[PDB]
């Protein structure tokens, strides 16, 4: 959990940023092997304690998670700034990857979004809400291995509640948010199912931004009229049907991740069967 700064080598180049911090590539000297890592650091000229708490809360969520489809935390270190050391997903965000690799097949996309549903089925069983589930947060280890990242807005649900009630609205990724998040500030695993539907749309659209050219308020007004984004070009009908099911307005009738992962699992095997024929 607490790492040694002398065993960490950071490269100067920045990969990008999350809800909090900036990610740099590094190397960590493990018990024997050297491990390539992604290190989230803080740009905090003012020495604001809030920036440190946000990164530590993020580290606290990751420490409790252990799944093949979730980015693993190696540990933390307090040096030039607080640093959250994670495993490295070399290929990066799924939306940026697909934008640059249009040859990726529908079979390959189903495989990757199914892997995201396995990680989310795990997160839901663990009673954590992601709250920022989007293609930009799905990181590729390989073209055939996706992992969920950025737990900056994530919350451990209370033992007596199935949702997190936000106190402050903030800079919210509204285009990925369910109507109950917008209308009641209530975040559940079912709210994450809604974001997963938007993520699926982004994946089948080869990383295109959802609701293009629309303001957040126009998206809310569209969804309220019962309108949904159209089927992406070349997206299988079974996959567009599943996105629409994720976009069930009423939180009670919306499927949970166990039902979502099963649909994708069965569809993926049908496509694997089609390919062999
Ligand atoms: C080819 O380009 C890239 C290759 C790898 C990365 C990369 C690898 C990586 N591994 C672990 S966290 C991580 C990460 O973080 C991101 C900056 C955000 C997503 N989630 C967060 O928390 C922050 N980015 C990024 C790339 O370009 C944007």
């Amino acid at each position: 959990v607490y790492l040694d700064r002398k065993l960490l080598t950071l490269e100067d180049k920045e990969l990008g940023s999350g809800n909090f911090g900036t990610v740099k590539k590094g190397y960590y000297q493990m018990k024997k092997v050297v491990k390539t890592v992604a290190v989230k650091i803080l740009k905090n000229e003012a020495n604001d304690p809030a920036l440190k708490d946000e990164l530590l809360a993020e580290a606290n969520v990751m420490q409790q998670l252990d799944n093949p489809y979730i980015v693993r935390m190696i540990g933390i270190c307090e040096a030039e700034s607080w640093m959250l050391v994670m495993e490295m997903a070399e290929l990066g965000p799924l939306n940026k990857y697909l934008q640059q690799n249009r040859h990726v097949t529908d079979k390959n996309i189903i495989e990757l979004v199914h892997q995201v549903s396995m990680g989310m089925k795990y997160l839901e069983e663990s009673n954590f809400v992601h709250r920022d589930l989007a293609a930009r947060n799905v990181l590729l280890v390989t073209q055939h291995y996706a992992k969920i990242s950025d737990f900056g807005l994530s919350k451990a649900l209370r033992a007596d509640e199935n949702y997190y009630k936000a106190q402050t609205h903030g800079k919210w990724p509204v285009k990925w948010y369910a109507p109950e998040c917008i209308n009641y500030y209530k975040f559940s695993s079912k709210s994450d199912v809604w974001s997963f539907g938007v993520l699926m749309w982004e994946a089948f659209s080869y990383g295109q931004k959802p609701y293009r050219g629309m303001k957040g308020s126009e998206v809310t007004a569209m969804l309220e009229k019962g309108e949904r984004m159209g089927c992406p070009a070349g997206c299988p009908r079974e996959m567009y049907d599943l996105m629409n099911l994720c976009w069930t307005y009423d939180v009670e009738n919306r499927p949970g991740f166990a039902a979502v992962e099963l649909r994708l699992r069965n569809y993926y095997y049908d496509v694997v069967n089609h390919h062999h024929h």
